[PDB]
């Protein structure tokens, strides 16, 4: 029949196939019937349907589970008809309108975020994404190969992730998005563009599979930053840090260090797949938090953060002046914590040409001492600065 209807039903099947085995078993079938038609068929009434399929087509029932061809056959057996309410009942249940398109109410639910508030995923939202990952990790490598990513995006109308995502979150030795990196990308997406995240949850059928009113049920909205500073206490799990410094001072090296990549692996990164964001889990005093690094290129929007990482290059006499300049310019009379990082510590330190030395600058403006850092290590770079950067974002008042 009409290709648009078949494409919609095909996607619905995929969403309904929660174990991604290519068939709908009795457990998945009953769930489907319950959300579409209130009540599932009796165990024998189900094998009656399966028999009807078996007598017409041979590839409609496999492991005593309904295949896509059998699913389409049913709706086709359902399409001779009069019968047309039952297919449309399924279509409407999965957010489609009369033109076989996902409704705006389904894809873009209303979610107002007050100023200076951030968006995170609740515990149940994460558990859904964890299930989503395992569903498509059919090789159990705890990573999504390009083929498995392609499989995951088959419910998407477009490819949601570019090749720069692999340079934004944790990947394995061959550049494949890790289970933890998968969660990080979703964490990153919810924080920066919650509207985009909700839309992606719609394509995955979050509200349907988890039986909630809207995709917005997955999002937790943190309280006002002003209150966090007043109470001197926050409940946020995700903190953003702006990385600021002159060109070629090693900012990109810092972001990639958070992902556990040393300098030479970073030299394997294609320039067209470069990312100006990096996010990974960080432990602070036994607490697991998310650190969100944003590489600010040297050029109110790009200053909003929970902590500032002022990076300078020790092999560059001109570099530290920028950190001083920007600090005085925007962060001197601010309650946002600042940390100075002496990047490229592996290189020979050159005398900085600023009027005051980096060390005394920190003590005068009552900042922590300049933090030595290098992403040029034999193994993975140290995550010390990231723990410290996160600790300061959690406790600015210290
Ligand atoms: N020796 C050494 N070189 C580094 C380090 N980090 C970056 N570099 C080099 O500095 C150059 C620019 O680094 P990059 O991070 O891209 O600078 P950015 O413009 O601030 O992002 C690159 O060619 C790197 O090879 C480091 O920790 N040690
Ligand atoms: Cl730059
Ligand atoms: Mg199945
Ligand atoms: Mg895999």
């Amino acid at each position: 029949m009409k290709p648009a209807c078949i494409k919609a039903l095909t996607r619905i099947f995929k969403i309904s196939d929660q174990d991604n085995d290519g068939t709908l078993n009795d457990a998945e079938l009953n769930f489907f019937q319950r959300i579409c038609f209130n009540t599932p068929l009796a165990p024998q009434a189900l094998e009656d349907v399966k028999n009807v399929v078996r007598k017409h087509i041979s590839d409609g029932v496999a492991d005593s589970g309904l295949t896509l061809k059998g699913f389409l056959f049913l709706h086709t057996l359902f399409i001779q008809r009069g019968r047309h309410e039952t297919t449309w009942t399924v279509l409407r249940r999965f957010g489609y309108d009369d033109d076989l398109d996902l409704t705006p109410e389904y894809l873009f639910p209303l979610l107002k975020i007050p100023p200076d508030c951030t968006t995170e995923l609740n515990h149940h939202a994460y558990l859904f994404l964890q299930s989503t990952f395992d569903k498509h990790d059919l090789d159990r490598d705890c990573a999504l190969s390009p083929d498995e990513l392609k499989d995951l995006f088959k419910v998407f109308p477009y490819i949601p992730w570019g090749p720069d995502v692999n340079n934004t979150v944790c990947t394995n030795e061959r550049g494949w998005i890790t289970y933890q990196g998968f969660l990080s990308q979703w964490t990153l997406t919810t924080y920066l563009d919650v509207q985009r995240c909700l839309e992606y949850l719609g394509y995955l059928g979050y509200s349907i599979l988890t039986e909630q009113e809207s995709q917005a049920s997955a999002v937790t909205v943190t309280r006002d930053k002003k209150i966090d500073l007043q109470k001197k206490q926050t409940q946020r799990n995700v903190f953003r840090c702006n990385v600021i410094g002159v060109k070629n001072c090693g900012k990109s090296g810092v972001l990639q260090a958070l992902l556990g990549r040393n300098l030479m692996r970073q030299k394997k990164i294609r320039e067209d797949h470069k990312s100006y964001y990096a996010i990974n889990t960080v432990y602070v005093y036994g607490q697991e938090k998310y650190l969100l690094l944003h590489d600010i290129s040297e050029s109110e929007a790009e200053i909003i953060c929970d902590v500032v990482c002022l990076v300078y290059d020790v092999s560059n006499p001109k570099s530290f002046e920028y950190c001083a300049r920007i600090f005085k310019q925007h962060f001197m009379d601010s309650r946002i914590p600042c940390l100075i990082v002496a990047a490229k510590s592996d290189l020979h330190e050159v005398k900085q040409e600023y009027s005051i030395s980096p060390t005394d600058f920190c003590r005068k403006h009552k900042m922590p001492p300049p933090q030595a850092f290098t992403c040029n290590t034999a193994d993975a770079p140290s995550k010390d600065i990231f723990v410290k950067l996160t600790t300061m974002a959690m406790y600015p008042h210290v």
